[PDB]
């Protein structure tokens, strides 16, 4: 069976579960499992299903060197499915969270799950808090007696973890941080002396890379019982590598890509975003340009967002863009290499995973 | 040492570790991890710390009972403070949201948190994410090795994910299920067809008494390594029914209770809350009361909220209170009885919870 087809078949094995569970133990009527099939399928289907696809990449690639019965490729394979899924239902719980948070219009071509007329904010944030619930429910149900049990929800814990604290550093990015107080409501930054590369990359770290490549990777390692074909700290290593280089493309295009081809209109600079462009812009900019980026960063104000990105193309951030490119592809082959000394298969994983991110 | 100054100190000291973890683990500042410090003491103190009380109270009537080394007991108790922090901080968590979600003003005397000036709903959504993961951080690391780990942590999911759809019951209370979709705008019921005692009674199952009543209880007998103590049927029945008068008390505390006394302007008319006192009046009402009623619920309007007071007043809601009150006497009773068959103690912990709730 193709891998694509087995995992859309096992969200809807997943999906019928999940209600019929609602049924029979929780005492939901027919309208309410309606609104939480739609919501479900709204928020989980429709993306590439990177994250989730890439659990069962690694497991499908260590089952090709690995003895084992028909059926118990089947088991791994539906647990890689089962595995992706929570991965996908996490995304899902985020993107819901965050798009109420961010006021957010669309994404994908569609409205946020918080504006279609029959849901509301009030309804949205409770729909995100069970989407991450059923991820749960998921694992409970499906992995109760699995040996990797335990290193599995300990793992996705963390994951989430990170990721809240993810979400912390890039809604605070904008403040100073002496400055940070419940008490006193927040300027934006007028120095911008928070807008470094370390401190990017911590906020690109924590708010995407454990979710987007940790977490499938080590998932897919986990359902394999093969964590022993590698050495933890590389995978955390090229993860994050990996991870960073996805988010600057994702800032790049924020900016640049036609609205009608990004799903999105791009509000990075309204928003006042500590984005890589901002970042790599102050990094080469003279003192006049620092200047005009702080008169026009960070408002609503059309005219001063075209003035940013007149400074953005005037600064080509191209070149410096390509040099960040090169870099990153030394230091990914580097830990592919380094990620054969005790898995091939496991590394041509993270090849597969590095050239779907290098391209799209 | 007394109950709650241990229990005090436990949250100093799972503060403590909560912070230097993500300083050592997460890459977080100082400022932030303020920030944070001061979001778990807003959001996680000054109630009455009922419900993780709870769980040291059923631990300490084992431990009156049960032999073991001084060592032990510490460790016990040590465990119940634990896992009694883990349902204060899921209960900060669905306070958080559900403030920002009802747009409430107020909790207790102060501001909601996402009302605080340098918070904003932006932060708050996020925070309260935090405060729910913190609970999977402080069982993880506390309880690691303990062989009660597994059953705590599937018991705290399901009844976090029993706390989410009864979340859902609720806001979806005042809509005719059979006009729920995702893709209309909601209006209120004009019939009031399912203001019901089954339907009332399902929406507060699921919204309170799991994680009130239920989990205390349960996680008590965890830590307590107890769980064969008890008949689980018996358990479950009484937290529910005990919950239940919770609710039902709450409900006519909203209407009735001073806001100075009550912590809050009580909204439930307004917002065409499926309360106690909505369920019980049209159980009573004759024609000309009914039709009174469906022209003021639910509209802001104060004339209208009036009016909504007076129909309640001159219905004699009190006397089906102290009926229902009789009843709910008479089944907890018959509970706690049942309870002594496999262990008073833990029937006499019941009977603690059980006064606490009926006298406040
Ligand atoms: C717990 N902590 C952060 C972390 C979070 C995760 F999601 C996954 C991995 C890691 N490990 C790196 C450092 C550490 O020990
Ligand atoms: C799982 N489900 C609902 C439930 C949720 C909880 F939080 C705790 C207990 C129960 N049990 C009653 C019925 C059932 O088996
Ligand atoms: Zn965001
Ligand atoms: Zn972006
Ligand atoms: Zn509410
Ligand atoms: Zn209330």
């Amino acid at each position: 069976m193709a891998s694509m087809e087995r995992f859309l078949s096992v969200y809807d094995e997943v999906q019928a579960f999940l209600l019929d569970q609602l049924q029979s133990k929780y005492e939901i009527d027919p309208n309410r499992a309606r609104y939480l099939r739609i919501m479900m399928d709204t928020t989980c289907l429709g993306g590439k299903y990177f994250r989730g696809m890439t659990v069962v990449n690694v497991a499908e690639g260590f089952l090709a060197v690995t003895q084992h019965d028909e059926a118990t490729k089947e088991r791994i394979l539906h647990d890689a499915c089962v595995g992706g899924w929570m991965i996908e239902f996490l995304q899902a719980h985020y993107l819901v969270e965050d798009d109420i948070m961010d006021g957010s219009v669309m994404r994908r071509g569609k409205p946020c799950w918080y504006r279609f007329p029959g849901v509301t904010t009030q309804c949205a944030i409770n729909d995100g808090i069970i989407l991450k619930s059923w991820t749960q429910i998921m694992a409970w149900h499906y992995f109760a007696d699995r040996p990797f049990l335990k290193d599995l929800l300990c793992l996705f814990q963390k994951v989430d973890y990170a990721t809240a604290v993810g979400q912390m550093y890039d809604v605070t990015s904008m403040c100073d941080s002496n400055k940070l107080d419940p008490e006193v409501a927040q300027p934006m930054t007028t120095d911008f002396a928070e807008f470094t590369p370390a401190i990017y990359k911590r906020i690109v770290k924590y708010k995407t890379t454990f979710y987007t490549y940790l977490l499938p990777l080590v998932m897919g390692l986990l359902v394999s019982e093969a964590a022993a074909s590698v050495e933890m700290n590389l995978v955390e290593r090229v993860a994050h590598l990996i991870g960073e280089y996805f988010q600057v493309q994702d800032d790049v295009m924020d900016c640049f890509t036609p609205p009608e081809q990004l799903g999105k209109v791009g509000t990075d600079i309204e928003d006042a975003k500590c984005s890589w462009l901002a970042v790599t812009f102050l990094g080469k900019a003279n003192a006049a340009q620092v200047a005009e980026f702080k008169a026009n960063y960070g408002e609503k104000d059309p005219a001063k967002v075209a003035v940013v990105k007149r400074l953005y193309s005037k600064a080509n951030l191209q070149a410096d863009f390509a040099a960040y490119e090169a870099e990153v592809v030394r230091e990914v082959e580097s830990l592919i290499e380094q990620l054969k000394v005790k898995s091939p298969t496991f590394a041509e994983s993270v090849a597969v995973v590095w050239e779907k991110t290098h391209k799209r």
